[PDB]
């Protein structure tokens, strides 16, 4: 049970179907933090909070590496000793598929900034939040019931797996993140906090395409399955949505 | 045998390092374009100039990517139809190390751009050059004879190597640099564009420290060798400065 739990971008594709999945737990999280850049819009997201008081909206544009102090600010005082138990980093981009001889250099910078830079900072953030977590519930194995960080990633970061090449933006980004995952696994382990780099599969989102085989509840709801069952041997690892082990 | 090479951050450690053994070779060779941020400076390198006249200064900040179309235009004007067959990306910074709890967003960002972006960047404007040179050797197998990308990566690049942590800047970007070199291979087949990352080993430079096993002249001496060597089956590949496979 992840008594709190923070996830970024949920008032579309991936973040939002993991919001439904948390709920439709018999045990759903206390606290349901999710953030998103425009409150006015999210509708379903919004409509979802007026119906479930556990959903806490946050707004913010994770860009904005100054505003950090006030979100983890803002939970603190809700979890309070408690801490938070989850971090979830989802929020992410995908430039259009370019080839090496049309990549622009800004495509490449704000894409490493959204999709790598701001999953560290935002874990380096809540990290007083996520120990907390992890000494409050110290009697417990690792895991999202103690503590952990789930970075969103992707197969395409998988270097060893890249037989198609291109998207230069995204796959540098996602295995940058994969890199950080790792580092950060090493870091934390002495409080115990759990770090892992997830592939929610090919999946039906604005960014996954009509074609992926897979729709948003079908992965999200392995995918909290899957994050539910992670334990100590699996850290630092990187894994598919059903718990696969995946190539770095 | 290499006709032409170009090689970035020549004034200091490595780069400095391939630039002699390149020319201690029997057939070194014939132009030698080396990059460095302030001529007046790399007094070495000036000095390497005034006693080799295969050596090519070219002053250029590689931060600043519209200067990249005339650095190709100064080559194309000496080089001509043989292209350029080589380009090494050495061009590198390493930021002091830091805990995840002091990590600056600024120096993930900066180390970003000059480890992964610049070699990107670098890598498209030199496209073209590449492409002729290996079309004006089209006979000869895939290597360094022929046409190649050299990407200075490191073994803290290595993902699934990393068991000490830390160094979030660093690692990020050369893990990134290595999915760069993955998708540059596949993308550059076609025109049978050799790509590899090689990891120099642990030398003692300005970033390397004084704790490195290896020296300069050892290090440079066996990758120049080392590059010498390489063909069709190591494109792709994570190689150590003596051709052996590394993990990704
Ligand atoms: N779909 C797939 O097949 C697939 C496969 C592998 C990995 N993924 C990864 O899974 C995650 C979810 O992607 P998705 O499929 O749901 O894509 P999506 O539908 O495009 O959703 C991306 C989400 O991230 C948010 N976001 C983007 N930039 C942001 C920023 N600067 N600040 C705050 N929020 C920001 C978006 O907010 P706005 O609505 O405000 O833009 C949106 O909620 C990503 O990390 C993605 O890389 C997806
Ligand atoms: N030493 C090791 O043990 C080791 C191990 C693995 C990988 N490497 C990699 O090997 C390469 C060489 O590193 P090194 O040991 O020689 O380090 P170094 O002695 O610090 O040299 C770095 C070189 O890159 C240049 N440079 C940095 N930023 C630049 C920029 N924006 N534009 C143009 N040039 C720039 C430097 O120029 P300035 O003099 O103007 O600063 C200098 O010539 C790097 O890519 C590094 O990451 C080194």
């Amino acid at each position: 049970h992840m008594n709190s739990i923070l996830i970024t971008g949920c008032n579309r594709g991936l973040g939002l179907g993991l919001v439904k999945a948390l709920l439709n737990l018999p045990q759903p999280p206390q606290h349901l933090f999710t953030t998103c850049r425009n409150r006015e819009q999210a509708k379903e997201l919004e409509d979802l909070a007026k119906n479930h008081s556990n959903i806490h909206i946050l707004e913010i544009d994770l860009r904005n590496f100054d505003a950090y102090d006030k979100l983890v600010a803002d939970i603190e005082g809700v979890t309070k000793d408690q801490g938070l138990n989850v971090l979830f980093n989802n929020a992410g981009i995908a430039p259009k598929s370019a080839r090496i001889t049309a990549v622009r250099s800004q495509e490449l910078l704000d894409t490493l900034q959204t999709n790598t830079v701001v999953p560290i900072m935002l874990a380096k953030a809540c990290l007083p939040l996520l120990k907390k977590a992890a000494k409050a519930n110290e009697s417990q194995p690792m895991g999202v019931g103690r503590a952990a960080i789930i970075n969103m990633s992707s197969i395409l970061g998988s270097i060893q797996g890249n037989t198609d090449g291109g998207m230069y933006a995204y796959r540098t980004s996602k295995s940058a993140l994969n890199a950080a995952t790792k580092s950060l696994s090493v870091d934390l382990y002495p409080q115990r906090i759990m770090c892992v780099s997830l592939h929610p599969g090919w999946v039906k989102t604005d960014m996954g395409g009509s074609s992926a085989p897979l729709d948003v509840p079908t992965s999200t709801g392995q995918i909290v399955q899957t994050i539910s069952k992670l334990g100590e041997k699996q850290n630092g690892g990187f894994v598919n949505y059903d718990g696969t082990p995946l190539a770095w």
